[PDB]
């Protein structure tokens, strides 16, 4: 019994304004069918893609409540069988978001068989569900038009805010660095894995990929990491010896609510 190429819920460009005040209470009661932990499975058809929806996160519940109210609508329409991982990372000390995400695959996993899984940031909502949150034959970069880049790619290597990687393409790039503290850089790195590793990257349109972000100021523990240009320079060595085979971190807590899985981590610290 699958599920039809083309979803027939699908509605196509959406309004994406963040004025509305939005409560988890309502959106639970607006989403049903999403089952506790944030998850979702469609009722009348066989979706082949299990996708993992994972989001570094720490100090962004506001973005958060944004991020689901407006997700989970979208994700039931594209039909898939889906759940949400909100990987809080532990602490004050300097952010770590390809960490994080590193810990959201291997996290997700014990959870349920994902053969999918989706990276994005807490504060990128796309514009149109025809922008499949899934994965593809090659690496998926799905945030390909944001509205703060004038909606073009700023360079034909970007992989920044929202991306996907099957489990079988992920794990042939080692998962991503654990090694990039502190904002930036750290999407490059994860392109030349690919490239590296022979792949390429698969895009939707830019008519159909637009996403919003909601506007926000720098956050302190996440300041542009001053080794980044000389780490993406050495990727090819580093790789293998730092991602899934390297990573170490430990499970503070889980809270189960009914829209998403929230993970607390200790993922250490710059060393
Ligand atoms: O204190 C923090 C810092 C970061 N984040 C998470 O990290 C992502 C955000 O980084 P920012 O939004 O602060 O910065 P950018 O908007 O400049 O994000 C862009 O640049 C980053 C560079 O490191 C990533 O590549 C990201 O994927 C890309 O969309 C967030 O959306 C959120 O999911 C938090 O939750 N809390
Ligand atoms: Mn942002």
């Amino acid at each position: 019994t699958a599920c039809p190429e083309e979803s027939p819920l699908l509605v196509g460009p959406m309004l994406i304004e963040f004025n509305i005040p939005v409560d988890l209470k309502l959106v639970e009661q607006q989403n049903p069918k999403v089952k506790l932990g944030g998850r979702y499975t469609p009722m009348d058809c066989i979706s082949p893609h299990k996708v993992a929806i994972i989001i570094p996160f720490r100090n962004r519940q506001e973005h958060l409540k944004y991020w689901l109210y407006y997700l989970h609508p979208i994700l039931q329409r594209q039909q898939l069988d889906y759940g949400i991982y909100v990987i809080n990372q532990a602490g004050e000390s300097m952010f770590n978001r390809a960490k994080l995400l590193n810990v959201g695959f291997k996290e997700a996993l014990k959870d349920y068989d994902y053969n999918c899984f989706v990276f994005s940031d807490v504060d990128l909502i796309p514009m149109n569900d025809h922008n499949t949150y899934r994965c593809f034959s090659q690496p998926r970069h799905i945030s390909v038009a944001m509205d703060k880049f004038g909606f073009s790619l700023p360079y034909v290597q970007y992989f920044g805010g929202v991306s996907a990687l099957s489990k079988q393409q992920f794990l042939s790039i080692n998962g991503f660095p654990n090694n990039y503290w502190g904002w930036g850089g750290e999407d490059d790195d994860i392109y030349n894995r690919l490239a590296f590793r022979g792949m390429s990257v698969s895009r939707p349109n830019a008519v159909i990929g637009k996403t919003r972000m909601i506007r926000h100021s720098r956050d302190k523990k996440n300041e542009p990491n001053p080794q980044r240009f000389d780490r993406i320079a050495h990727t090819k060595e580093t790789m293998l010896s730092d991602g899934l085979n390297s990573l170490t971190y430990m499970v503070l807590e889980v809270q189960r609510y009914p829209l998403y899985t929230k993970i607390t981590v200790d993922i250490g610290t710059p060393s």
